[PDB]
């Protein structure tokens, strides 16, 4: 049976974990997958989640069966965060949320939703976006087209393009929007823009679902959500995928959530009966654990009042390392201008580097980054900026 | 998009759930669902997982990414419990294992592997069998077909006619059998059965795939796995998915594997890298906790002896508890002789009841039983055997 199966190509992004530990070469820098590090190049658990775990591990009393969309309050807290405590949605009881094993499985099973439940066949990606999203809706059988998105020349939002590629798009398409912190661009459209996609979107006919998976990391938690809180506004119906990946630093224990919005109580309740049969057939109920931080850190004040800080200081060294790089390129001689780059929110600089050049500076210097020239931000610290700064120097 | 969503039927398993905590009547009584529960119906966190998970919460420094297949130590203690320490699946490397989301999660990630990779086009299942079996493979777009398998009259494997109907597979067909504990049976095959079908499956050409969610619940660890290691002693390629929700009381942290097997390493690695692809499209990576867990337990003798001695006591109480329901429904008047109960193995006793005393049994008495007749022994304790045992024989 197995002799014929062909071996899969690496992930392009997954994959450059294996390579950064098969080359004992004393020093390497890994700029590729996203991932917070604090200044000391560490991955640490957040504090409010060392004290929640405590706690869990004080009172938990059974790992009993957790429902299909898991823990209830975790699906409150999310809606909060993403719509507004005030928000006329929470109110009609318009939102239904599922707790999911992370971001990915929150895209997938709004995939095999979709895929089942409604005459969906096309999903409309940004050019450039993270690669899994490809992947994803092609294994649910949905089909994905790509819609402009960035000027390279100029390191802007091509919005004329954007608009224009769209076009393209009929009634009952989805369209895939990143919530802030574009992967890998960084770059997320502004207010006013956001209102006029909202509009465009109306129009047109086509079924928003927002990505969000940075919450947080661009300006503020309320602030992220600015785009899709102008969309949810004017939309009827719309499916968002969130993750806690990232924020919470909780990548490994796969806490995310679906969030199905429709015209009412009784419209949205028959549709998430199917969602939830699409998880039952996937994976049952999701792991409890990370959600039951999440939930935890949510309803405590104390708890959540560290945690907000905790994500401020994540974000604010990323900012300090984004104006560090540029000051220390200029500074070894890089042969052009990488300003653009401090205009960029979130974790990744879209760096302009070549395939090639990124192949070079990982074969020559052991400098690790993403094919497309993705460079992780925040695995930059003061103590590697100098090394780094003179490989990507050495091959402009 | 949504307003022509019809609602999904409520899961028979699952939905019992909502319904049982949805009739405030003081002496309800709980046979539904496939959760343990102690002499006082509680379904306790096991002492070794308290321990594990305190040690966790002392050393873990990360909640960094796991990588696609999970912990390394994970996946190599699993096998050993499935094929043994000696084993040459393990010593030719022939075997290669991936983390999942609970052991339904095995079972998909397996179903949407062989979809894409393979020409299997369907998966033969025993009747009756652990509802969500057709619904995981219907997802992946594989086709589900039964073969005979249960004599009610005489409450006996009938294997005339499983052999007779597995006739009607042809070379090439994925044919699925519980390791022990047969889901909702509970009759198992001999091991002289178990060989005569590891020879048949050879010469007939069928690819097995062993569903293992109950390792430990019939005889002990090593015996329940007998059959599987009767096959791959015989076969060249074998699928396994394996769950620790029962044998762990791990329930919602989701704690499984799906260990494939083919003639050699570099095959098993080809096929491998497929099966990678499709967890990444799925949920990208697995949730550490609850696999943690497993694997600091079964790399600890200390820990590994106590939870031994946990899972024994499991098993034991369950024997005591079936033999007391058998005494009870006698001594309570009974129309009838439910001796064949003693027989089966596992949590479950495949009643006899028909879907029209199991809904009476709820409606009038408070009773939750699946509408199979499927019954859970573990949830019967000495303090409920009575009113349960009235409310069955009022039945009859
Ligand atoms: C745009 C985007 N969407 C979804 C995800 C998947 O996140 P998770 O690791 O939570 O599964 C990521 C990963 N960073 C992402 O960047
Ligand atoms: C036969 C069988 N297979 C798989 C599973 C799924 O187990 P999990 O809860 O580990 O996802 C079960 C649930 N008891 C089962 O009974």
């Amino acid at each position: 049976m197995f002799e014929n199966i062909t071996a899969a190509p690496a992930d392009p992004i997954l994959g450059l974990a294996d390579l950064f530990r098969a080359d004992e070469r004393p020093g390497k820098i890994n700029l590729g997958i996203g991932v917070y590090k604090d200044e000391t190049g560490k991955t640490p658990v957040l504090t409010s989640v060392k004290k929640a775990e405590q706690y869990l591990l004080e009172n938990e009393t059974t790992k009993n069966y957790l429902g299909i969309d898991g823990i209830p309050e975790f699906g409150r807290c999310t809606q909060e965060l993403l719509f507004g405590k005030g928000s006329a949605l929470i109110n009609d009881k318009r939102a239904r949320t599922a707790q999911t094993p992370g971001g990915t499985g929150a895209l997938r099973v709004a995939a095999d939703f979709l895929a089942k439940n409604t005459s969906v066949k096309r999903v409309w990606v940004s050019n450039p976006s993270w690669p899994n999203h490809k992947s994803v809706f092609n294994s649910a059988g949905l089909e994905v087209r790509e819609y402009a998105y960035y000027d390279a020349e100029n390191h802007t939002l091509d919005f004329d393009a954007l608009i224009n590629s769209l076009n393209e798009a009929q009634a009952g398409d989805v369209v895939l929007f990143h919530g802030c912190c574009h992967n890998p661009t960084g770059i997320d459209p502004t207010l006013e823009q956001w209102q006029t996609l909202a509009q465009l979107s109306v129009e047109k006919g086509w079924l928003p679902l927002f990505d969000f998976a940075y919450q947080g990391f661009a300006r503020g938690l309320e602030e992220d959500a600015e785009g899709l809180r102008a969309f949810a506004a004017m939309h009827k119906e719309l499916i968002v995928a969130s993750s806690y990946s990232k924020n919470f630093g909780l990548y490994n224990e796969r806490v995310g959530a679906c969030t199905l919005v429709a015209a009412d109580s009784e419209t949205v309740d028959r549709a998430f009966s199917q969602m939830k049969a699409a998880i039952r057939a996937n994976y049952s109920n999701p792991p409890a654990h990370g959600a039951s931080v999440v939930a935890t850190i949510l309803s405590n004040d104390a708890l959540r009042a560290i945690w907000e800080q905790e994500l401020t200081d994540m974000r604010q060294r990323i900012q300090r390392m984004r104006q560090l790089f540029v000051n220390t390129l200029q500074e070894k001689g890089a042969n052009r201008d990488f300003s653009f780059i401090i205009k960029q929110n979130g974790m990744f600089s879209f760096s302009g580097l070549t395939k090639e050049q990124v192949l070079r500076l990982r074969e020559e210097f052991g400098v690790y980054a993403v094919a497309s020239g993705r460079v992780n931000v925040a695995g930059m610290t003061p103590d590697n900026m100098a090394p780094l700064c003179e490989a990507i120097v050495a091959v402009l």
